[PDB]
C-alpha cells in the first residue's frame, strides 16, 4: 500500500499468536512491543527516546506478521507507551519513504 | 526520492539559516529539534515519548527546508536526543510510506 501521513500510520500486527495495533515508525531503529510473553531466550537491554530510557527484554528470531507481511527479527518487550515497528522489521517488508 | 530503511533516514534541513541533520520520523506526530534560537513568541507543550515526557517550546509558522523541500509550520524546541521531522512537516513535503 501507499500510506499517507495525515494520521498515524497504524497497522494490525500478529505476534506470539496475538493481534495488536502498532505504529510504522521510521525514526525507530528497533521494534518495541508492550509487555507480553514470547518464547525462547532473552537478554536485558536499555533503549532511549524522548523522556529517557526504559529497560526491555530482547528476544531474537521472532516472527511477526505486519499488515499481512511476514518478517523475522529482534523484538524488544517492555513498558513502551505505543507498539512500534522499527526499521529492523520495516526493511524486511520492503518499506520505503517516498517524496 | 525513494529512501530505504537499512540506515537511519537522515536528511539535511535548513532552519534559521543553519544546516542541521534530522531524522524523517513517521512515528512522530510533531517536529522536534535541539535547543536553538528561533524568532517570535513560543507557547508551552508537553510531548510524550518512549521514556516519558518532556517540556518543549512550541514555535508556530517557522520556515524550514527539508531535503530541499520548503515547509512552513510548527517546530518544537527542547531536549530531544536527535532532530526529528514529524508528520506535521512530512505531509507538507509530500512524504508517504510505501510497501
Ligand atoms: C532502540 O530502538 C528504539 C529506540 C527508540 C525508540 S523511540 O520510541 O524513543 N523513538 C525514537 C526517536 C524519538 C529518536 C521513535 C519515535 O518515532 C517515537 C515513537 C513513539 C510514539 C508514541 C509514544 C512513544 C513513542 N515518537 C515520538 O517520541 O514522538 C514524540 C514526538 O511527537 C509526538 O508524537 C508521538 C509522541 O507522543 C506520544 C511524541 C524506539 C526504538
Ligand atoms: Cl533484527
Ligand atoms: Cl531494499
Ligand atoms: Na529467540
Amino acid at each position: 500500500p501507499q500510506i499517507t501521513l495525515w494520521k498515524r500510520p497504524l497497522v494490525t500486527i500478529k505476534i506470539g499468536g496475538q493481534l495488536k495495533e502498532a505504529l510504522l515508525d521510521t525514526g525507530a531503529d528497533d521494534t518495541v512491543i508492550e509487555e507480553m510473553s514470547l518464547p525462547g531466550r532473552w537478554k536485558p537491554k536499555m533503549i532511549g527516546g524522548i523522556g529517557g530510557f526504559i529497560k526491555v527484554r530482547q528476544y531474537d528470531q521472532i516472527i511477526i506478521e505486519i499488515a499481512g507481511h511476514k518478517a523475522i527479527g529482534t523484538v524488544l518487550v517492555g513498558p513502551t507507551p505505543v507498539n512500534i515497528i522499527g526499521r529492523n522489521l520495516l526493511t524486511q517488508i520492503g518499506a520505503t519513504l517516498n517524496f
